[PDB]
This record gives structure tokens, sequence and C-alpha cells, in this order.
């Protein structure tokens, strides 16, 4: 069984859904236009709750945590790694672990690399931490939901309606144009050094959207880390290869 309900953190009323009574707590971070309702379906329904206290929140703008509507400054990863922290610190829990998957995964490497003492462990994956121009072509050629995958669409649509869909989408794209003119591209180049939890980095070794050498980058510089690599992994690994994905992270962060 799921709760949902809405906390007030820096200003806004952010979306969360929450269950389990395990001690160890866990934060599950969506990526673009994400939210629990729509990326963690079989984590808030399977991970232990015994073990674990899990909670997916919706970054503002995102899933439920309208008001207000999305917008992305030069420094968005960073308002949201914020605001993820300040959740869980409202929610009174007093250090928790990370589930970060694409921009969630950069959020929480963000999140851990500047509030370390409050970060266990980490689990991220679909995360880059710069945009090269093979990225460019990537994020362009999804700028146009028209063109998006009938699949993946529907869930967005049905949440947002097709016009806020459609025009955040525009503006994320516009978001992450900005790092490309910043030096050495950078979103996280320089906090991956600062993270100093376990962390476990995951790639689907078909994901579409992010080359392998982002995971790889991550790996190098984010100390005592380790790298799994999933064969028939695509972007959407923890929904596709959940079992597989769930039992990756419960023994993780044990
Ligand atoms: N779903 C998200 O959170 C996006 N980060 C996925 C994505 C990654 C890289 C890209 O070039 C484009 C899209
Ligand atoms: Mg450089
Ligand atoms: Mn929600």
């Amino acid at each position: 069984s799921v709760t949902s309900a809405k906390v007030a953190v820096n200003g806004v009323q952010l979306h969360y859904q929450q269950t389990g009574e395990g001690d160890h707590a866990v934060l599950l971070l969506p990526g673009m236009l994400g939210s629990g309702e729509t990326d963690f379906g079989p984590q808030l329904k399977n991970l232990n709750k015994k073990l674990f206290t899990v909670v997916a929140w919706d970054p503002r703008g995102y899933g439920h945590s309208r008001p207000p509507d999305r917008d992305f400054p030069a420094d968005f990863f960073e308002r949201d790694a914020k605001d993820a922290v300040d959740l869980m610190k409202a929610l009174k829990f007093k250090k928790v672990s990370l589930l970060g998957w694409s921009d969630g995964g950069i959020t929480a490497l963000i999140a851990a690399a500047k509030y370390p003492s409050y970060i266990h462990k980490m689990v991220i994956w679909g995360a880059n931490a710069y945009v090269t121009d093979e990225d460019s072509m990537i994020y362009e050629g999804i700028r146009d939901v028209s063109k998006w995958s009938e699949r993946t669409r529907k869930p967005l649509e049905a949440l947002y309606g097709y016009d806020y869909f459609a025009r955040t989408c525009e503006k994320w794209v516009d978001g992450i144009r900005q790092f490309k003119h910043l030096p050495d591209g950078n979103i996280c180049r320089h906090l991956l050094p600062r993270v100093q939890c376990p962390a476990l980095i995951v790639h689907g070794e078909k994901d579409p959207l992010v080359p392998r050498f982002h995971a790889d980058f991550i790996h190098k510089h984010v100390k005592g880390s380790r790298l799994h690599l999933m064969p028939e992994g695509k972007h959407n690994l923890h929904l596709r290869f959940a079992d597989e994905f769930n039992k990756l992270a419960e023994d993780f962060l044990q």
C-alpha cells in the first residue's frame, strides 16, 4: 500500500508517495517530466518494505507538484537537489539513500556531493554529467513530443495533457542547450569527486539515449563507485527489468 501527499518545501507544495516501515530511508528521484506515479511503480510495489521506507517525489513543476509550472534556470539540477534533500528532511528522515534515474541520477549525484553528511548510499542509472555533440543530436531529436514513441508518450500525455507535456519538453531541451555553451559542456563533472558515499552506477548497454562513455566517466570520477552493465538493458531498465534491478539495488543498499 502506498500513501500520496504534499509537503511544503522551499516555497512549493511537493507531491510524493511513500511506502514501507524499514529503518533505511530511500528516495526515488525521477527523470525529465517524471514522477513517482509514472517512473517508479515497480519499486514502490516491490522494494522490501521491512528493510526500507521508500519515498518517490515529484520535482517542482513535474508530476503533481503543480503549481508551480516547470522552468529551467541554469541551476535547475541544483535547485531540484536542494528540494529533494529538504523534502526528506521535512519528512523527518535523519539520513537517506538515493535511487536516481536519468535527470534524477544527475540530481542525486549533486545532492550527494552537496549534502554528504545526509546521504548514506546511492544508486544511479542513465545519468550524464555533461553534454557533447553526440548528446546534442539526441536531445534535439526528442524536442518534438510528436515523434515520441506512442507507448512512452501516452502516460505523460495522460498525466499532464498534451499542451503542458509538449511545452515543458521544449523548455527542457532549451535548458540542456545552455549547458553546451559552458566550459566542458558541464552539468556536474566538478561535483563527482565530491561524492563521498558508496555509489552503484547501472547502465543498460542498449540504452539509446545515453552513450556508455557517460557511465564510464561517472564511474571513473566517483571514488569507490561500482559500475554494473546490463547487456539487454535500455534507458528504462528499472521498469523493463524490475526484478533484476530491484535485487541489484536492494543488495547494494544493505
Ligand atoms: N528522461 C531524462 O531524464 C533525460 N535525461 C533522458 C535523456 C538523456 C540524454 C539525452 O540526450 C536526451 C534525453
Ligand atoms: Mg574539459
Ligand atoms: Mn505524484
